[PDB]
């Protein structure tokens, strides 16, 4: 009866050995700093959730980033500080420095460790092979970390990469949609940016897991090595499944909703067609082939893949020959 249920293949039950406090969000006690140690500067952007601002802590002349969260659902405020003190001091995660309360929105307002206002959506449609591979390996390096932390970013997309493209450095930022993963548990399929949403979301299935992120990550891969932006370009939730069945071909798709037992929306049986899948060398041409190798496509075939339990995950990622010319360290 109905959809059958599904696991992480790694990181299954990091949380159930932790104790409560570690992912209770609901029950943390926020230590507050001291709101006067910082000064906006400037307004740097605004979320559905958050005003961003650079400021300084007059305390030490430093930079920082101050995010003032909106009212937002106030569960949430809680389940991003507790995921940002969690991955603390992890590999290319964002560092939260302080926490205030903000006197004009009377808010919380997360300061984090300064960072060039330079995301990789400036960047990633420029850069070399190499660099390409580079700078993969260390979203990687922060994938790998928060899913061992038991953590899924959810939304991994361009603007939530923030890169230091003369200092060779990258965080991972915005754990606004993050969560605890926590086996068997079905969650919000309303996550991701639409480019960027895996089929399990497309499809209505709620049951996934770290997973999610390493298809987010494919897409990026695909859009960097053949330079498209985005690769799979739907104009809605239910194109873009369209879309990437246009890629990957619909018999896949169809026997991934079989495997999940899942009930496909009926408002697809006009739209989605029969499409077979198509190698990766359709979509190499004179001004992308340079970025294309066999092992770039490799890996990104066992990225995008529907069955979001046979994707690679971030640490088997890593091991991929695609790497093999990276420098380590
Ligand atoms: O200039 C640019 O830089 C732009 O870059 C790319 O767009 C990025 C946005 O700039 C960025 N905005 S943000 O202010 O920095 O945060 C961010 O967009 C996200 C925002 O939340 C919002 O964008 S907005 O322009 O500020 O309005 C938009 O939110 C969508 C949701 O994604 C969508 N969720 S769903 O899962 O598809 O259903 C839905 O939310 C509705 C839903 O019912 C409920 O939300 S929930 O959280 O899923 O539960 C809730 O009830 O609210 C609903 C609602 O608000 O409508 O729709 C909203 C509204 O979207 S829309 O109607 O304006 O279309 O999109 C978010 C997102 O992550 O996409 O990030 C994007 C993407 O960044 S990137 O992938 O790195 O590029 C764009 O460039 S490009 O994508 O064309 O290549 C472009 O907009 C621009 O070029
Ligand atoms: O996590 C965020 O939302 C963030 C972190 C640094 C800079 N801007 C935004």
């Amino acid at each position: 009866s109905g959809p059958v249920p599904s696991r992480a293949r790694v990181y299954t039950d990091v949380n159930t050995h932790r104790p409560r406090e570690y992912w209770d969000y609901e029950s943390h006690v926020v230590e507050w700093g001291n709101q006067d140690d910082y000064q906006l500067v400037r307004k740097l952007g605004r979320g559905k959730y958050s005003e961003v601002f650079e400021a300084i802590n007059i305390t030490n002349n430093e930079k920082v980033v101050v995010k003032i969260l909106k009212p937002v659902k106030k569960k949430k405020i809680k389940r991003e500080i507790k995921i940002l003190e969690n991955l603390r001091g992890g590999p290319n995660i964002i560092t939260l420095a302080d926490i205030v309360k903000d006197p004009v929105s009377r808010t919380p307002a997360l300061v984090f460790e300064h960072v060039n206002n330079t995301d990789f959506k400036q960047l990633y449609q420029t850069l070399t092979d190499y660099d390409i591979r580079f700078y993969m390996y260390e979203i990687l390096k922060a994938l790998d970390y928060c899913h061992s932390m038991g953590i899924m970013h959810r939304d991994v997309k361009p603007h939530n990469v923030m890169i230091d493209h003369e200092h060779r450095k990258l965080r991972l930022i915005d754990w606004g949609l993050a969560e605890f993963y926590h086996p068997g548990q079905e969650y919000n399929v309303r996550v991701a940016s639409r480019y960027f949403k895996g089929p399990e979301l497309l499809v209505d299935y709620q049951m996934y897991d770290y997973s999610l992120d390493m298809w987010s990550l494919g897409c990026m891969l695909a859009s960097m090595i053949f330079r498209k932006e985005p690769f799979f370009h739907g104009h809605d939730n239910y194109d873009q499944l369209v879309r990437i069945a246009k890629v990957l071909g619909t018999e896949d798709l169809y026997d991934y909703i079989d495997k999940y037992n899942i009930e496909l929306d009926p408002r697809f049986n006009d739209i989605l067609g029969r499409h077979s899948r198509k190698r990766w060398e359709r979509f190499v041409h004179s001004e992308n082939q340079h970025l294309v190798s066999p092992e770039a496509l490799d890996f990104l075939d066992k990225l995008l893949r529907y069955d979001h339990q046979s994707r690679l995950t971030a640490r088997e990622a890593m091991e991929h020959p695609y790497f093999y010319t990276v420098v380590k360290d």
